[PDB]
């Protein structure tokens, strides 16, 4: 609408220096003002009323910390293992389709770059729906040490999916995340409203098919989009490597629970049956601060994913932005680890958390409109007129 | 009390209404109606009893329920048809009785909802109000389809002969059930309505004497299935089963009667397990209404074991902005919302919607916060986001 | 501040016709705009941060109704007995000092008039701190049938209080409410802020003194301002007639509980010890609708008081306003009784109430300012530009 | 990053500040400071770690506690004096350590709080910060009264000789206890502060290695009572008692360090009963700080068994607007708030403040609402009040 005049003025040199970016929300704010209406709609959107998208995040605040004091914390290590690889941090960039809307010149290529160009090396989940080719993305990663996973929507045409699995294996991805929370497309209304002037994805995907995909590949399988303890147990029973507790960033079923709350529930069940070492359990949704990450890890998550935050960093400052987002988050984790009073990821245990109010998921009774309207609050002292 | 704001409202209405294809959800209809209906029409449709808490609560209580969706289930094909009161129904929801539909649709009123409910590929049951602005005969005649279900809403008169003639007439006109409304012996005080009359409660028409005996007698006078509409507690659900009526609507009249009646979704959750405990499982069909605006709302109620879920206001609004095709669009929006969240839920039929698909652990978290600390919050300044360069 | 120009313009003929007053809040609104800054401050005020004042009301919303349908409700009776007198309604006007601030010409006289001038006769509690004399108030009541109670602050000079008790007995008051929640004055900051350009009340009042006051008078004693089950039991043990569960309209101790919540707690204790008939138990605070009254009565209150609502009616439309406030409330009760499915005050029992969430008295965790600020809600469909 | 808004702030400050007698509560000081301090001073004082939730929570958690006041008790005379760490104290509260008090009071800084704490009829303990802008000697010299209590806040340096000299110096200067701060091995990220630096974390100074052994050693090196400041869980309270230190401050540094540390009032409630269960009753004096702004806040903490309650920010604000007499006014406001609500509580001394005066049943109701339904709430129109006549 010939208004992106204003839009290139902000982008251009009105953007703050990267070094002035304090947190992940800063990236989000700037993204909100500079992207095209449709890039913004496509990235920021959730399903229907977007309660789950929001509740993904808010549920972290239903958990508090019980930190240890008087512990030597001079030295902290936040490295860990995810899917047989050693990783610098306990988080990753979750898979995120069509990055070219926000970063038109480089797209998914810049995520790879930002994930390996600096001191800390963060795993990248690549979308089957990436606007770049899997080859353009792997051959762009500036360090052999960095790792890459492939996210898979299994096609109705299973020949397509059988060759895809084979092409990514030989390109060096270290795992397959099979997305199972999107048999039909979540109704994302922000998109639709602006639009006013599936085959891609097989809705028949079965457990039996996952049993089958186990046999046709040597890459480790994580079932991405589990939303129930019962199905975590089912992933164990069929012997996949892992599972992402996820609701697609609240882009699919609205009133899916927060994965953090589901985590809290499933981990203890997985212990009453030996299964803690069997199944790596990942978590995404709503994660915006180092303490969110820490809460997850304390509950038993092997790793925690982020989508939108990185997507927004990438869309404003490309690869450099991604590297900074990594820096911001990695420091948030170390700094708060220290205040928690532990020194390694393996020391992050449930006794560090206060879980007594996890289930305080409330809906107030409607506000008394008349009563509140006529009431006049207390008032501060004023300053003389002089 | 309308100005020549009849004009501001008319240009609004007049071609400024967006194309029907651009309506995404049931709220849109609501929004459009709020700007285009006459002040009296808007007040009559949109209002509730006293402080309107029950009205809003009806809706919010749905949000105290979350889902436990099944993954990696074959959800290629999905069917949302079911049965209600002995008839096959394309859909698990229906249009509840609303009086005076001509305030919003002056030309056609209830006839246009009959048309919307029955014209297209998806057909929806319609409950006809005793306070309908059109006649029963007009509304039944108007029905474009033989396979479409019309039900009749009854207010029993103090003069029982009138009620007797009425029941005989609608049975003969071919309605398929009687919903006897029991939650309005006294008329709920809808203050938005009163606020117009100035600056702009017992009646013989609805008999405040209606009793359990009266319902018992009524069922010997007709072969139509009888439903008690306006049940607000489990004790009365059990009572309904005892007198052997067909069903019950857990309802509070859309928050238009008693304020601080519970959300029907909450009563449902309490009631159905107690109806297993006592065997009465499928002796009584249990319907729920009020505050339903999304397919996931409908799904939650069915998972608790509602036979069907009714909507009032959303259909009023569609009819008032877009007549018959508005009603069909409303039917399509909701139909699609239900099918699509069934797939994501991991079930393929109505019978497969069961309590184990719901997380019910925070159902009871209906809270009133301690008043906030206005001075503390006033002086407090929150974090801010980075700004763009000054220039 | 020569602004009460505006003030007499509203008062004068800008005031809506009495017949256009729908509810008790309407009176409150109009009062808010027309009273002097200091009358408003003096009436509307609560203690410190005014949480209790507000929580008095909000706690009613922590209770829902379980109403009976298919009950013949053609006929309802809301009459009852309070302190050996038959009363038309199950409520009363609580005592309220200095009514001349709002109604300068008539004051406490107009409350009496409004309480007996129309069809329904409501009891009046008279303040020891009334701006009118007890004689001017009793001799103004236009029906002998109407009843009057006296509220007593016992003076440090007990001669003053001994003659006062004697003067009100012979003037025909049918009871004494001894106020015990105000040994020191609650800090009411709205007053203080505007003011910037005790002996009256004995802080040594003891149980022993109430035992003593029992002997020196034949009028029935209600201890007004009980805030604990433990002290209700103490009023029983010393054989007073009644007790008002009250915190002075949140004008005294902030973070006193809502009397409704205290009611809910004490009534069942009074049954596990025979005491339900022994002690009449009254309740005030926050009551603004017929359903508030009904909730109280269902829990076992013998009556429910209101202050501010009547005070505001009286201050805008004097005696006529008071009569209308009575009408508004009395109809609210009958109408909702009917919808509840009972026909007499004695049928108002706890089984009519849903008490499962009485203790859902919550404080949210602080709002996530950044997260919420950047989030953009869903949006309604717009209307064409045309 | 100050404009010649140094001027807008100076006319504000300059005689436009209201008379001290017109200040009603601790919030007023806060308000006045927010308009008169330099941007850096305001950010440094008012800010917390990351999203600042713990900071606000410190305060709100007090509101999860209600009172069970005793009636018809003789409350003519009331006494709020008590003892802390072996000294008699006029009051149950104290001024916690805040660094850099010269940002707000350029001329006098910490010396003016020393004066405010000790000048008048009511005297209040002062904890001196290691990051004080004035010197210990300056601040102690400044104390107008022999009977006034000064305590010292210690950050142990990586170079322990510096800490050793410091402890010997302040002991000799006559401070009455050591508060060793343990909740800041890493510096909390206070983003309001950072937001100025642009567009306008380990240090050798605070040793991140500090250990339980180090505290044990410290107590053999001084006769002063030692308090561990920044205890955030009961497990560490038990640990403090085991090594036989004098006391513990349940504190999270005013929400300036770990975000999502609990409200200390909540930890208090959990901790004290466990300190009966194990006998350790009065082996350890337990202090609480953070979010305290009213006398009833102080009362709640004492009823749970705190020995004393500390305040940071409110005293900073009084000192920054009004220097020494601001501090005294703050002391008087709070002193009066405590005495007056003791009477209404129905007790007459500190020892009489016990758990049975509190309603603790909703202490755990720390909730996060499900996000609200923006579309539902948007279209919804509430009831309105009557209007005055058009004319
Ligand atoms: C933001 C976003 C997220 C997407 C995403 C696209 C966007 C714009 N997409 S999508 O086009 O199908 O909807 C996917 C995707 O391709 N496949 C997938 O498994 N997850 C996808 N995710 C979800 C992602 O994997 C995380 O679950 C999600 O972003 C986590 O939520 P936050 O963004 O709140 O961290
Ligand atoms: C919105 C509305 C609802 C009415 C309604 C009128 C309006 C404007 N009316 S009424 O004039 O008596 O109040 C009736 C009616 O005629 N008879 C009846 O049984 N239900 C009536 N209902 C209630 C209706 O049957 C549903 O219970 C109600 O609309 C469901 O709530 P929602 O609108 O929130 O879905
Ligand atoms: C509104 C108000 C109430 C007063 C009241 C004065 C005002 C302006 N006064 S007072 O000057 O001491 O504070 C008294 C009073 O005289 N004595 C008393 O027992 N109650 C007094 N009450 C409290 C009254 O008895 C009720 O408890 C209170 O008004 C009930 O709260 P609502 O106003 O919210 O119903
Ligand atoms: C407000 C504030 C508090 C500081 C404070 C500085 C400020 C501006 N500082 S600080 O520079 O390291 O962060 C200290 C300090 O020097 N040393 C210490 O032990 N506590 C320090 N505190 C914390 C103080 O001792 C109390 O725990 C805190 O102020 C209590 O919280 P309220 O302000 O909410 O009462």
């Amino acid at each position: 609408t010939k208004e992106d005049i204003a839009r290139k003025e902000q982008l251009k040199s009105l953007l703050p220096p990267l070094d002035n970016i304090i947190n992940l929300y800063d990236f989000e704010y700037l993204a909100s003002q500079t992207l095209t209406k449709q890039a913004w709609a496509y990235y920021s959107s959730g399903a229907n009323d977007e309660v789950t998208h929001r509740e993904n995040h808010n549920a972290y605040h239903r958990i508090f910390f019980k930190p240890k004091i008087l512990v030597d914390v001079r030295k902290v290590d936040i490295s860990t293992d995810m899917l047989g690889s050693h990783v610098d941090v306990p988080f990753y960039v979750s898979a995120t389709g069509l990055c070219k809307l926000g970063n038109p010149l480089e797209g998914e290529k810049d995520v790879a770059r930002g994930c390996g160009q600096g001191v800390t090396k963060v795993p990248q989940m690549i979308s089957t729906a990436a606007s770049c080719s899997p080859e353009e993305i792997i051959e762009a990663a500036p360090s052999d040490k960095q790792i890459q996973w492939y996210q898979l929507y299994v096609n109705s045409d299973r020949k397509i999916t059988d060759d895809l699995v084979k092409n990514v294996e030989k390109l060096g991805v270290k795992a397959l995340f099979v997305t199972v929370d999107a048999p039909s497309l979540g109704q994302r209304e922000k998109d639709m409203k602006l639009k006013f002037s599936s085959k891609f994805i097989d809705p028949s995907l079965t457990w039996k098919d996952i049993e089958e995909l186990k046999k046709k590949t040597k890459l480790p399988i994580v079932i991405k989009g589990v939303q129930r303890t019962e199905d975590v147990i089912k992933a164990a029973e069929i012997g996949v490597s892992g599972v992402v507790l996820s609701n697609h960033g609240g882009r699919q079923l609205d009133f899916s629970r927060a994965p953090i709350e589901v985590l809290a529930e499933t981990m203890p069940i997985l212990e009453q049956r030996n299964l803690k070492d069997k199944l790596e359990v990942f978590v995404d949704g709503g994660v915006r601060r180092g303490t969110d990450v820490l809460k997850a890890l304390c509950l038993g998550a092997k790793g925690v994913g982020l989508g939108r935050p990185f997507l927004y960093a990438n869309s404003c400052y490309g690869r450099n932005g991604v590297e900074k987002a990594i820096e911001i988050l990695r420091d948030e984790i170390e700094m708060s680890m220290r205040l928690l009073g532990v020194t390694s990821i393996a020391e992050l245990k449930p006794d560090l958390l206060d879980l007594s109010t996890l289930k305080a998921r409330t809906v107030g009774v409607p506000n008394d409109v008349l009563y509140n309207e006529v009431y006049e609050g207390p008032t501060l002292t004023e300053f003389e007129d002089a």
